[PDB]
């Protein structure tokens, strides 16, 4: 199963017990964004980030009255269309809001069960991907595959280090390409044990296939209430892609040296194959529609994974 | 019967007919459409070979003038990313994608690819998340009829397109229309079949490795390469990798009989075998410009993975 959380007084997590950290529900975000929690039919704002008020420029207690109809006119109903009743978790919907008090605003949405969870971060406004995508299809083999991945994405993002993590029989991982900087250590080659990922991260992973660690040094963000009010329960959390880091996670990037990090799944025939993985030294915002490219690299890197292995089998 | 090509017109060929289809050599029609110019050079020293016939107009200069120069000289900026992206034995499909600022001509979409010692060169004229909102709706998908029938859905409103169609092949090379989106007034395709020899076994083989052709008026008149050979081999110019190819005047024939001024199709590959075609029609001509056509490419990738996943839930 899983521990309770801490703040419903659940144990503290330790190199005994990683297993069962509700990674999920941390009740908390990452603070280079907002996000609001609503209820599905009403468009009642149930719950906020405590920092909401920076990115909205909204008195607080404004926010936890208001309906999304009065809130966001334009999208209120395009998101109703958009997340059925019903839909997957894993079902989002984005929009670019020009709010008045921020510029430009990133708008992505997902409902799980009742509740609708709505994530803020700043944003902005070629044929990079084109070019990435032909180059993905025309390597030769596997080995070729890897490389041009992670030198592509090193390309598009800047990140210090990029590399290709595959997964064993075991879920024993090992880099099997790197693209870094000048000046890091090499872990191409290196293998590492399974519970550095452990089991309920990586179910989440397949489901849920990109997630980041902004800063590695910044406290995360509580939720207001922190439970739910529709269920007196933790929000489910998983899906967005602000919710908090584990402090263990935490932990192990900052021993690493590493002050930004993020990752895409590799998924082939349902199962979790590997991951785009990425370090930054320094704390790294990356904005969304660089994002988006990712989200769409490892889609296709997915689809040529399965295509040239069929190729060595 | 499977049966090699015939040689080109230009070269003395047959002309076509619906006996012996399957041996159009429809890779080196020696032409292309003409919304957009297209020039091949050598691959090593950059020397500028073949011209289509309009590419003074896109062009803005001379043809004596662009024969007379090196791509190092006409595209200064490009000439380097050109010869880093695309080297000496890579393989015809990889292409490579920019956009130009060119004085007399407005933004022009460059893309290139390679074929042996000689470099391929198209220009056309170029121009929020519905792309992100897609992917997410196709994979939620529940099975593959509901996936069709969002593929057909969004493809038309990305597109402006008449009717969008899932075109699916049969084991025997028929084809069947599996969902579609259409204008209001148009007759329903879904569910009709068609004979394997609508689209003959060689035009299958290159929709296998080429993903996206197109006829984007089914009236105009191709216009010739010059010189129509290639002088490096005195041999006909491969023009299977270039969307601006001339269409078959066998299918451009079938597209006009139907009331069709423009057609597009994508392929979706499946296993490396050509599963089905995500196939477009609209009445009048029409031009879609190459960055909404990127879109397309990425939707039809998106779509090869999906179905591999909604068929592997079924047994
Ligand atoms: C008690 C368990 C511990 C534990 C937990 C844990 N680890 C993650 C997530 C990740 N761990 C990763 C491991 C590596 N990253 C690298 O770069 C290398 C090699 C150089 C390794 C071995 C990765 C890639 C992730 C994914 C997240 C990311 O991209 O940064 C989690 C889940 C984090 C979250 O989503 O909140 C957890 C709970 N780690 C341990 O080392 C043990 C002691
Ligand atoms: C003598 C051979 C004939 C022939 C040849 C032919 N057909 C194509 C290409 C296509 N044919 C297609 C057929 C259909 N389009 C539809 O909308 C329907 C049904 C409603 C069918 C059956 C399609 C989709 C294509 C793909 C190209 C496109 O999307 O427009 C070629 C190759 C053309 C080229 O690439 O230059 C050839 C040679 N068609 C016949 O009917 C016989 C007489």
């Amino acid at each position: 199963p899983f521990f309770p959380p801490l703040y419903l007084g659940g144990p503290e997590i330790t190199t005994e017990n990683c297993e069962r950290e509700p990674i999920h529900i941390p009740g908390s975000i990452q603070p280079h964004g907002a996000l609001l929690t609503a209820d599905g039919h009403s468009g009642e704002v149930l719950q906020m980030s405590l920092n909401a008020a920076t990115f909205l420029g909204q008195e607080p207690t404004v926010l936890r009255g208001q309906t999304l109809a009065a809130l966001l006119p334009e999208q209120w109903p395009a998101l109703q269309a958009a997340l059925p009743p019903g839909c997957p978790d894993a079902l989002q919907y984005r929009a670019t809001l020009d709010w008045p008090a921020a510029g430009h605003l990133s708008l992505t949405v997902h409902r799980v069960g009742e509740l609708l969870i709505l994530e803020f971060e700043p944003t902005e406004a070629p044929h990079a991907l084109r070019n990435a995508m032909f180059a993905l299809e025309s390597a030769p083999n596997l080995r070729a595959l890897a490389e041009v991945a992670t030198q592509t994405v090193r390309e598009l993002t800047g990140f210090d280090r990029v590399m290709l993590y595959k997964f064993a029989p075991d879920a024993t991982g090992e880099v099997i390409a790197e693209a870094r900087r000048e000046g890091l250590h090499a872990f191409l080659g290196h293998r590492f044990p399974a519970s550095d990922i452990p089991a309920q991260a990586r179910a989440l992973y397949t489901r849920h296939l990109l997630r980041l660690t902004a800063d590695t040094r910044a406290a995360a963000v509580p939720l207001d209430p922190v439970l739910n009010p529709q269920t007196n329960a933790p929000t489910p959390l998983g899906g967005a892609v602000l919710r908090a880091t584990s402090p263990m996670h935490m932990q192990y990037l900052r021993n690493m040296g590493v002050g930004s990090s993020l990752s895409v799944s590799v998924v082939v025939g349902g199962q979790l194959w590997g991951l785009i993985a990425c370090h930054h030294q320094t704390p790294y915002v990356l904005p969304p529609d660089l994002r988006t490219t990712l989200e769409y690299l490892g889609r296709l890197l997915s689809l040529q994974v399965q295509v040239k292995e069929a190729l060595e089998h």
